[PDB]
């Protein structure tokens, strides 16, 4: 909901910040720390959430626009280098009442919350891997809140949290299908 004295842009994504520093991102307190820090280096609409691979340093050069891909094209500004970067989503997402997890495949660490909790953690540093998250529970349909943040320490980078429905079976991209910047219907 409107919170402030500042009309929010409305469209089917999150709001997307990235930040870039030349400190050590080993965990999600320092991603978060970083955040806490400063205005964001970027913003953009993260509508279509899956994002890389790449290699050579997200915060580098042109890799976050390579990264973000079809999301790119929204960004306030081209950063200049860092060593180390990630992101901070936030906004809605369309779920039913019902059950479902994330599945995550990610470098380096990530965390998703929905309403406030954590349902998908990768508190460290780590190359490609993909995570079959617990299952959690929606309460009452409608646009629920979340909020992602994923870094990269270094190296290469990927990020892409899928949520499955239906006890792991089948698992979608959170896109502009169901993504809303403010909670009210996007067209
Ligand atoms: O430790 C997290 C990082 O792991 C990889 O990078 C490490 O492992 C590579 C292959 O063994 C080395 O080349 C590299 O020097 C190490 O830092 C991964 O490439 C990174 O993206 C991860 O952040
Ligand atoms: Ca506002
Ligand atoms: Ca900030
Ligand atoms: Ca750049
Ligand atoms: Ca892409
Ligand atoms: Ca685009
Ligand atoms: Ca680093
Ligand atoms: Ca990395």
């Amino acid at each position: 909901a409107q919170d402030d004295s500042t009309p929010d842009s409305l469209f089917a994504g999150l709001v997307g910040e990235y930040y870039g520093t030349n400190s050590q991102l080993n965990n999600i307190s320092d991603f978060r720390a970083l955040v806490d820090s400063k205005e964001a280096d970027a913003t953009f609409e993260a509508a279509n959430i899956s994002y890389g691979r790449g290699s050579s340093d997200v915060a580098k050069g042109t890799h976050l626009q390579e990264f973000l891909g079809s999301d790119a094209s929204t960004l306030s500004t081209d950063p200049g280098d860092n060593t180390d970067g990630g992101i901070y989503l936030q906004g809605y997402v369309y779920l039913e009442a019902g059950t479902y997890n994330f599945k995550v495949t990610a470098d380096d660490g990530y965390e998703i919350t929905i309403n406030g909790n954590p349902v998908a953690t990768v508190d460290n540093n780590q190359s490609v891997y993909t995570v079959t998250h617990a299952s959690f529970t929606i309460s009452e349909s409608g646009y629920q809140a979340i909020d992602m943040i994923w870094w990269d320490q270094g190296g290469d980078y990927v990020f892409q949290p899928t949520l499955s429905a239906d006890g792991g079976s089948t698992y979608f991209v959170l896109d502009s299908a169901i993504l809303s910047s403010t909670g009210e219907t996007p067209y």
